[PDB]
């Protein structure tokens, strides 16, 4: 799984978020 | 860097937080 921006890519999906320099991520797996 | 919960191992800081199955996990690097 990883923290992604703007979005999940290549067949993942969003499982969360994560918050990081002030940013929400999208949690991708 | 990795989601962690309940918290940073050692030598890792906390730079953030995620979200994931209801819970805050830590996020650290």
């Amino acid at each position: 799984c990883y923290c992604r921006i703007p979005a999940c890519i290549a067949g993942e999906r969003r499982y969360x978020t994560c918050i990081y320099q002030g940013r929400l991520w999208a949690f991708c797996c």
